């Protein structure tokens, strides 16, 4: 039976570790053969759920075309947020819920993304598609999910089939989903012992937006100032990373999750789109984005049409 | 509020049943959506049409003078679709071919599974919402199927999609068969055919690598029939590889009843047909056994002959 990888972003997060993980069992339930696999260091939000489930960590590589033919993506689709030698393999089937771009294939192929706040939503959907059961820890896993994408039911990418979801998967898990929830976040929000090359790429994504090459990293914060604070080492590695990677921009998101608004730092020759997009003027590199949270839903589509 | 659903330019009885199809159901569940087409219908639908009692979709050229979303069915590359795809918001896809040349500014419900019909993907649809399929729509379905399968003769062919027809043919009432086997017949009528239509009527561009291509299909049960319209079929040919600026044209003429192709391949780059599957061009042309179709069988290899 011709093994698989399956795997989300670079960059991991809690929805791309516990997808990944998910699906994977849920193919080999059925008779196949498919490994979880990650593309980065797990953060401590993921980590705290995987601990409290006791399930193993993915195993970490770096190329896939040495190991497999195939493989399928879960929680994103476009090259460069991918796998380093994606154009190796085939892809063969994708389950997402982001904009769609950059992603090509020579065959047809099983494409399902739908808008909802959670890749693990659409799992759900699928395990009962093809009658297998969830078990307690992946249940618990895929809540986790839910709850990191969604905030706990805060982020405007939250719909009511990801709130149906978690309220089937929290029965499932045998837990309470806000006190799991709000432990697990702030395991996630912990971050005045990180250094500041992690700050900007624990969760950051590259994006084309027309003809300009972009980085737009998130910080998941309690607290806006003990970023903020750090502004002047936060521009030195970003700017770093805009001069090696040839990024006509670079946009830090420093998000306080509890109070659902978003501080902007904006590095490189298109900052000024930023002030476009978000109606804002960025004063020392930065400005306030309040009711921000959601870079695929209030970030991404935006600063699109303000580049273009 | 106002949306419109359509398939592919040269559009195809899978691309006109299954925009008809879905707004349907967009409708029974109470939103507001109208079935489009791009172009003309052919010999094949049209009898598909008369045999259910069907309109055909209105013909338009451009959708954002009318509404802000679309639906795309049976399709997603930018340059098969409609002229003005840009200007609109992309709301969902429901379809079953490779993806290249397609980008979203925001998430959407993106349906691709690679099954032998869109209408196969409908028809789960309908049952996931628990809305009825009247007995005009599962024929248009069932055609839909029909004519993508060759009459489940076709490698894209799956098991979903012959029970699917089994279902839409029970609902319409017709034997699968007899209706299919007419139907097919119908669009493999190529008298009254300029080589104009020939080259136009089942033709799709594509990007492979960096090559521009366009590949046209004509259904046949006479190979030799056709074959003999070499001189004027390369005449309108190379007319279009010199106006679009094309690496290569290829015309595929297909044996419906023996599952062969005769290619016809024009263009600068004519010999990667010759890699791809494994044949030697004379006078243009080469047999391809067992080849009929473009999305499995034609598409993937070519792509990698001309990497
Ligand atoms: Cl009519
Ligand atoms: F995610
Ligand atoms: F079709
Ligand atoms: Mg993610
Ligand atoms: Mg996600
Ligand atoms: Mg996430
Ligand atoms: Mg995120
Ligand atoms: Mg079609
Ligand atoms: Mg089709
Ligand atoms: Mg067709
Ligand atoms: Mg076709």
């Amino acid at each position: 039976m011709e093994k698989i990888l399956i795997f989300g972003h670079q960059n991991p997060d809690t929805d791309t570790i516990c997808s990944a993980i998910a699906y994977a069992d849920l193919k080999n339930k059925l008779g196949f053969n498919a490994e979880p696999v990650r593309l980065g260091q797990v953060n401590g939000e993921t980590q705290y759920a995987l601990d409290y489930f006791k399930q193993e960590s993915p195993r970490l590589v770096e190329t896939a075309a040495n190991e497999v033919n195939g493989v399928i993506l879960v929680d994103h689709n476009e090259r460069q947020q991918s796998i380093k030698d994606i154009e190796e393999v085939q892809v063969l089937e994708v389950i997402d819920h982001h904009r769609i771009a950059n992603f090509e294939t020579a065959e047809p192929l099983y494409y399902r993304a739908e808008p909802v706040g959670c890749t693990a939503t659409i799992l759900n959907k699928m395990y009962k598609e093809n009658n297998v059961k969830i078990e307690k820890e992946i249940a618990g896993l895929m809540l986790s999910a839910i709850i990191s994408d969604s905030l706990l039911f805060k982020s405007p990418t939250c719909t009511d089939q990801d709130v149906a979801a978690a309220k089937e998967l929290a029965e499932i898990a045998g837990v309470d989903a806000e006190e799991y929830g709000l432990n697990m976040l702030k395991a996630g929000a912990d971050l005045s012992k990180k250094t500041v090359e992690e700050l900007i790429s624990l969760d950051a994504k590259e994006f084309t937006l027309g003809s300009k090459k972009v980085e737009i990293a998130q910080v998941n914060t309690v607290d806006i100032e003990d970023v903020k604070k750090r502004q002047a080492e936060l521009e030195a590695v970003i700017s770093k990373v805009v001069a090696e990677k040839n990024l006509d921009l670079f946009l830090l998101v420093i998000t306080d999750i509890l109070e659902n608004d978003s501080l902007a730092l904006a590095i490189g020759n298109e900052a000024a789109k930023v002030e476009k997009a978000f109606n804002v003027t960025l004063e020392n590199n930065t400005a306030l984005l309040k009711g921000v949270v959601s870079r695929k839903k209030q970030v991404v589509p935006v600063l699109t049409d303000a580049m273009a």
